[PDB]
């Protein structure tokens, strides 16, 4: 999976 | 925001 | 491919 | 920054 961190915000797709 | 486009997903933070 | 776009920044991989 | 892991690739703006 791709893996997005924003600063606290974390998402995986 | 933060866009990343993972095929049909666009994550926005 | 992945599409990130941070603000006026862009790249894809 | 922000970081987006695309397997081996780790973008980071």
């Amino acid at each position: 999976a791709v893996k997005v961190k924003v600063x606290p915000t974390k998402v995986k797709v």
